[PDB]
């Protein structure tokens, strides 16, 4: 609706910075409302979704195992562990790796895994292989949060991933199964509070994943819906500004509040 794109120009006026915006049709693939949806934006942390993607193809393949376990050390460790950083130990399983990643955004927990898939090169070309020839993954983390004006690396754009995750939800390419032990795991969304989750109504479903990085880079992705199902993905981008987190969580949480009153 209309009055949600004011809410996305008023955003970018007090960020002062670029949000990239998309609604899509669960079912139908339609483009519902757009702004800048193809103008390129860091993805973050939000491509942990694409990653446990990969991973849970290999599974289905039989090149993985959910269960296997990986052993890791206080090398492997980055910022924003969390979760890994306890259980150095005994190491964790694919499973609870994809889980780390996406319910906390476990940095650790994504490198781990995007060596056992061979890394960004490959992740990039599991998402060429599914049509998305636009999102590319370049770095590890942290350092794939950079931001840096202009730059290529790590970005994708606002029709671009919403189109590749409706596909990894509803398309072909996963198993049933698999596709559902991916929306159980963004449904488990355990740091995206004070974004979406904060403007949905009682009832409603949602499975997300956000990111934040440099120079005021901010995100989510999201499935969302009444009556307890989806049948929207929403991506919202934003990246540039010199706002405060929680500036930057409020004016998505607003972007949410419209795209719900208009619904
Ligand atoms: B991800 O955005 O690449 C990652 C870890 C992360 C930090 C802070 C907030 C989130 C989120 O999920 O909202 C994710 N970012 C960095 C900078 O390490």
């Amino acid at each position: 609706h209309p009055e949600t794109l004011v809410k996305v120009k008023d955003a970018e006026d007090q960020l002062g910075a670029r949000v990239g915006y998309i609604e899509l049709d669960l079912n139908s693939g339609k483009i519902l409302e757009s702004f800048r949806p193809e103008e390129r934006f860091p993805m973050m942390s939000t491509f942990k979704v694409l990653l446990c993607g990969a991973v849970l193809s290999r599974v289905d393949a039989g090149q993985e195992q959910l269960g296997r376990r990986i052993h890791y050390s206080q090398n492997d460790l980055v910022e924003y562990s969390p979760v890994t950083e306890k259980h150095l130990t005994d190491g964790m399983t694919v499973r609870e790796l994809c889980s780390a990643a996406i319910t906390m955004s476990d940095n650790t927990a994504a490198n781990l895994l995007l060596t056992t898939i061979g890394g960004p090169k490959e992740l990039t070309a599991f998402l060429h292989n599914m049509g998305d020839h636009v999102t590319r993954l370049d770095r590890w983390e942290p350092e794939l949060n950079e931001a840096i004006p202009n730059d290529e690396r790590d970005t994708t754009m606002p029709a671009a991933m919403a189109t590749t995750l409706r596909k990894l939800l509803t398309g072909e390419l996963l198993t049933l199964a698999s596709r559902q032990q991916l929306i159980d795991w963004m449904e488990a969304d355990k740091v995206a509070g004070p974004l979406l989750r904060s403007a949905l109504p009682a009832g409603w479903f949602i499975a997300d994943k956000s990111g934040a990085g440099e120079r005021g880079s901010r995100g989510i992705i999201a499935a969302l819906g009444p009556d307890g199902k989806p049948s929207r993905i929403v991506v919202i981008y934003t990246t540039g500004s010199q706002a405060t987190m929680d500036e930057r969580n409020r004016q998505i949480a607003e972007i949410g509040a419209s795209l719900i009153k208009h619904w």
